């Protein structure tokens, strides 16, 4: 019970989460464990925290109305790693390489 | 908020200085397609975006929000991903370019 | 119809030649507030239109229609009646780029 | 009874029809006499007939919605002078002439 839209972004989400993506997608795959890593700013500065498994659980729900939805939440994503984070941190470079796939996936969706 | 679109433009004015000249040229001024050869460019791209283009909306004060340059930005980003096969040029020039865009844009205060 | 627009096309080409460019030149591109400085223009004129936006929606297939074409071209020379007074030289020179206009706009077929 | 916009419309008309404009405005205080003039194709290349009494009768009338639709039956007037007329013809002069007054004046609008 999906649109065609909705199910090219099942597709997105499911390239993004294999194999051949893991060594720039890991750090995306769970929320941020920001307590555990000592980033007591974390939440003062991230007020809206997201990670594909959040998108995974969301796609299962059909909670998605459309693929601009889907588009807003892995976006959210990327732009909390960059708010938080300095240029020159791994986790950057990691966020600019996993979004460049699911950019161009994304505009190569059907009209 | 106002204050929201004054750093909208000064992030507009980072993509069109100097340092980021190498990989930004191709997004200054609208894809000429016929000078390319490119016959099918406005048949898959049915609403062209640029930064001149984005430049002007700016100094009209077209755009409401923040949101809204955004959603032109990646327009313009989205429109070059969906044309071109991923080894072409373009394509990795448009993501140096979309790399300074998205993080200046998530520093943004809000 | 594509051929209204067509003829669309070609009034607007007719406006860039050279024939026209001793009075059309202010009109190619937007007017360039800081240029000129000028601190109300965008304050007075919400919706700045000039020959070469024209030219971009044309060449996007943006107009639906021929009155879309020429609402825009009319928003134009309004824009500059608005802001200036009678007796400024671009005044003079949109009315005369405005009499090529109106008439080839006239001349349509159906 | 009337809005600020289509009052401001109403003092455009009065100002079209002042001797003031007497020399280029007479040819449209009243239709084209066609018989008279021996034009026996005008009303098959002109199919809306308008002329500034029409426009007069109608803000007599109430009969306008808003200053668009004032601007489009003016703008008609010009157009069916332009589109019957080859551009070296006096009344094509004198119908510029008019339209200056006019799209000037209309720009100046509330
Ligand atoms: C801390 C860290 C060191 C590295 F060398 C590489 C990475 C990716 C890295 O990032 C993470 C590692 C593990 C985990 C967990 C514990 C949740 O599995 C998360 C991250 C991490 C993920 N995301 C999305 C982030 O935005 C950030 C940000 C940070 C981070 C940690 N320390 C900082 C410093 C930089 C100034 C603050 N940023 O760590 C992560
Ligand atoms: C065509 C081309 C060859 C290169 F080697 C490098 C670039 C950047 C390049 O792209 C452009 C070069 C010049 C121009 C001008 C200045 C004429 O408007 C535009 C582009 C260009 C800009 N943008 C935003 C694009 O999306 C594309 C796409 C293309 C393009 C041209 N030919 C193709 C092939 C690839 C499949 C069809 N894609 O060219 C541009
Ligand atoms: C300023 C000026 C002096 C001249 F002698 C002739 C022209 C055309 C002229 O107008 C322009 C000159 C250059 C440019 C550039 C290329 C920078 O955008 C624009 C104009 C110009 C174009 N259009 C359509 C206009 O409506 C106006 C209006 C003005 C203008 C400048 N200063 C005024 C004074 C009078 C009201 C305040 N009006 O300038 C332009
Ligand atoms: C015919 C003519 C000769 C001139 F030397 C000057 C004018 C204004 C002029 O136009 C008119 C003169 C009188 C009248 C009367 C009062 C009889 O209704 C009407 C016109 C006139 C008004 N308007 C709005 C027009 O569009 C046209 C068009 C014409 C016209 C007459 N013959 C032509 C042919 C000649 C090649 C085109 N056009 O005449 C008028």
């Amino acid at each position: 019970k999906l649109s065609e839209q909705l199910k090219h972004c099942n597709g997105i989400l499911k390239e993004l989460l294999s194999k051949k993506h893991a060594a720039y997608a890991w750090p995306f795959y769970k929320p941020v464990d920001a307590s555990a890593l000592g980033l007591h700013d974390y939440h003062d500065i991230i007020k809206h925290p997201m990670d594909l498994s959040t998108v995974k659980r969301k796609m299962e729900n059909r909670d998605y109305r459309d693929a601009q939805e889907f588009a807003a939440d892995v976006r959210l994503m990327f732009s909390n790693c960059y708010k938080y984070n300095p240029p020159d941190h791994d986790v950057v470079a990691m966020a600019r390489k996993l979004q460049d796939v699911f950019e161009f996936r994304y505009a190569k969706m059907p009209d």
